[PDB]
């Protein structure tokens, strides 16, 4: 049997409104409904991994876990595997996968944030679930974010408190939060975005939903203008939003948006939103597209609807040579010529860089750059001709061109990283000085840029 270069993954989110499900939810596991939708002949067609974010679950795992599982026999006939479970409070993630996949998963990492500090402390925050597929890691992660229209910025403080501090995935690369620890990250959820939009024109945005204009309202989408202005989810990717907003429904019907203010609501509105979203991001050059995004229009328990989400994802092989792993391919090695750091930060220590990759025995520190300063006011960390040769476990172009180097600059003083950012390895030729360049993030905001050329020797 050959191991895959490809897997789908699907992608739920769902805020439940404390009800228990209807009887039937296979339209959600199927992409059918509105939106960017599934083809007809693809539903026996069973994904590789399925991933479902709940909000508002008031199910236990154990009754979640039996209307999954017999949703999708129903659907393939396959009796999925639990990978993983975890629950913060209301806010829940199970990832299933098909049966022939629970050898090629490891590394199982399951962990929760929660956001606020006391007043806002006991109901919001993620959880997350992490793994190796065969050579590729997976990170996933289910946040439940500060409601209410005028709480845009809280919602973006709880994205960043959310990507420092939840621990999912390689501990070594100690330098990196969760946005550069995996090969592909997906982040749904109820985000609680709203349309930003005067109250007066309740009505008016209900018309535009209703004759499926959405054209007006996506431009007042709170998490696409925040995204516009690089306050929130910088470097994520979200598919083309072909679907009616997801909040908020009068039960039982989707005939009717409720939003109007009343006690149970705080006395807020809540204008139609698309408060529900599956977000990605993936290492630079590997193969990520997204075949399906969309609501359900006929699970009508809650007061939100359903979102899937379905993607293609590339996915790598466990590399054995007769060299590594357990030592080195003298046939390989990765160059860094004319490199520099340009860096936001007004500081004014002495810089190293350290190299992290699985191609790698362990990770790299370089010697200190030479800082200088830009012209328009900036630092530049300057690193010649200085950097470490790194030599990769294994030579193989199969395998070296498919791999990727997390690159971290730090304060000599502190040790702490000042910037992070990725380098693939898939160039457009070996043994030939190319262009490579990231930016540079800390704590998910950006702080500089990275770029130079390298070159790469494989055994080809
Ligand atoms: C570096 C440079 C360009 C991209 C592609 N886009 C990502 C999404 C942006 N966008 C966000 C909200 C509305 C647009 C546009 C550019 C990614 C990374």
């Amino acid at each position: 049997q050959p191991e895959p270069d490809m897997i789908t993954i699907f992608i739920g989110t769902w805020n439940m409104g404390n009800a228990p499900p209807p009887k039937k939810i296979t339209s959600w596991f199927l992409s059918k409904g509105q939106g960017k939708t599934r083809d007809d002949s693809a539903d026996y067609i069973p994904h590789d991994i399925y991933v479902i974010g709940t909000q508002e679950d008031p199910l236990s795992e154990k009754e979640w876990l039996e209307i999954l599982k017999h949703s999708l026999q129903e659907i393939t006939s396959v009796t999925f595997k639990t990978v993983a479970i975890h629950t913060l409070w209301n806010i829940r993630i199970v990832v299933l996968a098909k049966p022939e996949h629970e050898n090629r998963i490891s590394h199982i990492c399951t962990d929760n944030v929660k956001t606020g500090i006391a007043n806002t402390l006991g109901n919001k925050g993620a959880v997350g679930v992490s793994f190796m597929f065969n050579g590729t890691s997976l990170g996933f992660v289910n946040s439940h974010l500060t409601s209410g229209s005028e709480k845009k910025l809280r919602r973006n403080q709880n994205y960043m408190n959310i990507l420092r501090f939840l621990a999912l995935g390689d501990k070594k690369l100690s330098p990196f939060n969760i946005t550069h620890r995996f090969t592909h990250l997906f982040w749904f959820g109820d985000l609680n975005y709203r349309v930003d939009l005067p109250t007066w024109e309740a009505e008016t945005i209900i018309q535009k939903i209703k004759q499926q204009q959405y054209a007006d309202l996506l431009s007042h989408d709170q998490l696409l203008t925040e995204r516009r202005e690089q306050k929130v989810f910088l470097h994520f990717e979200e598919e083309e939003i072909t679907f009616a907003p997801t909040y908020r429904f009068e039960r039982l019907t989707r005939d009717k948006y409720a939003y109007t203010k009343q006690k149970a609501t705080g006395m807020k509105y809540n204008l139609p939103s698309w408060c529900d979203r599956v977000l990605w991001k993936s290492y630079p050059l590997v193969h990520v597209v997204c075949q399906s995004y969309g609501s359900t229009s006929d699970i009508m328990t809650s007061d939100h609807s359903p979102v899937f989400a379905t993607f293609e994802a590339g996915v790598t092989s466990q590399f054995v040579s007769k060299n590594g792993p357990g030592t080195v391919d003298s046939q390989g090695q990765i160059e860094f010529l004319r490199c520099y750091a340009t860096l936001k930060t007004k500081s004014q220590t002495k810089f190293y860089l350290e190299f992290h990759s699985s191609c790698l025995e362990s990770f790299v520190k370089s010697q200190e750059g030479e800082n200088e300063e830009g012209s328009e006011g900036e630092l530049v960390v300057k690193f010649g001709e200085t950097l470490p040769k790194l030599k990769p476990i294994i030579s193989d172009p199969e395998y070296l061109l498919d791999q990727h180097i997390l690159i971290s600059i730090k304060s000599s003083d502190s040790d702490e990283s000042y910037g992070e950012g990725c380098i693939a390895l898939r160039l457009e030729a070996t043994e030939t000085q190319l262009p490579i360049y990231t930016p540079l993030t800390h704590h998910g905001e950006l702080t500089g840029h990275f770029q130079g050329e390298i070159k790469l020797q494989t055994s080809q």
